């Protein structure tokens, strides 16, 4: 048996460790539990769409990081009140359930007869209502690791905000540290080995042969965003005018975070078509994200003299545009 914890709260590092172990240490009759809490950070499954899950703009103003993990699964929000547990083992001995049950024991060993249990969809219902735990997995040819999160003190409301109830909020002394032990304890017993948690720092590559490489990688926009499977936009929105309404059309095709086909259409009478070209064009092959509003208005504020009504109608466009970038 073996139990490791991380002093760090830098998701990317705490993630790199994950692989390391999976790409390295032999879990053959040598299972490994790894526990680790991260700073506020939104994490998406391997093949998920960042722009779909979170209010990146909101996240942005918020010191809140985004990250994409090598394991499949859906999106959960991490913070200092969120306990991550990864059960590394041989592919031969992989048992999501065994793990969830393990956690329930851990849990009850700290709140005698607490209304928590496993489900069909491998999460954990507290009181049949509030959910408090998420699942994830990753399967190699010989070994497999079942990742999983626990909600001790994370804020559901501040979370709620990033979509498109807690533990301590039930029992104050359910401090993660407490739950971290309770778990480790239970895992100790379950294989019978020094109830000792081997603390670690994720950056220290004397212990971890060349890790920060991976850590940088999982951080590259190319990887975080650039992996998002092909996805398109087929929308519209109307601006007042006058006082009819002038409609706009937007149709973008994205492939690997890069725009592949951008067709932004507006009525020539309201706004010169050779502008919507300028945009569409300076946007093809560009990365899908907010647009530098200096290059933005640069486009024309130098090109087309000074029509305040022009500039004004230009914004209202960029506006609606950036509102979905």
């Amino acid at each position: 048996g073996l139990i490791l914890q991380s002093i760090s709260n830098d998701v990317y590092h705490n993630l790199a460790v994950e692989d390391w172990i999976h790409d390295h240490m032999n879990l053959e009759g040598k299972p490994v539990l790894f526990l680790w809490r991260n700073s506020p950070t939104v994490v998406i499954g391997r093949h998920q769409n960042p722009w779909q899950e979170c209010n990146l703009n909101l996240m942005r103003e918020e010191g809140v990081k985004l990250a994409r993990r090598r394991s499949g699964g859906g999106t959960v929000y991490h913070d200092m009140g969120n306990i991550n547990l990864t059960f590394f083992t041989t592919k031969k001995k992989y048992d999501r359930m065994e793990n969830l049950k393990l956690v329930v024991r851990a849990l009850k060993a700290v709140h005698p007869h607490l209304d928590v249990q496993a489900t069909k969809r491998f999460d954990l219902l507290l009181d049949g209502q509030f959910k408090i735990s998420g699942t994830a997995s990753k399967i190699g040819r010989n070994a497999a690791y079942h990742h999983c999160t626990l909600l001790c003190g994370t804020d559901g409301t501040f979370l709620s905000s990033l979509l498109k109830k807690n533990l301590m909020e039930k029992d104050p002394t359910l401090t993660c540290e407490v739950v971290i032990n309770a778990v480790a304890t239970e895992y100790a017993t379950s294989h019978q080995i020094d109830n000792h948690i081997h603390l670690i720092n994720p950056t220290d590559e004397t212990v971890f042969p060349g890790i920060n490489s991976k850590a940088i990688e999982l951080q590259t926009w190319e990887w975080i965003y650039g992996k998002t499977p092909k996805f398109s936009v087929d929308t519209s929105f109307t601006v007042l005018h006058e006082q009819s309404h002038v409609e706009i059309k937007v149709f973008i095709d994205v492939k690997n975070g890069r725009i592949e086909v951008c067709n932004i259409e507006a009525p020539d009478h309201w706004l010169p078509l050779e502008i919507c070209d300028q945009l569409n064009s300076s946007l093809i092959g560009s990365k899908f994200s907010p647009i530098e509003t200096t290059v933005l208005t640069s486009i024309l504020h130098r090109t087309y003299p000074g029509d305040d009504e022009l500039h004004s109608k230009w914004n209202i466009l960029c506006e609606k545009i950036k509102g979905i970038m």
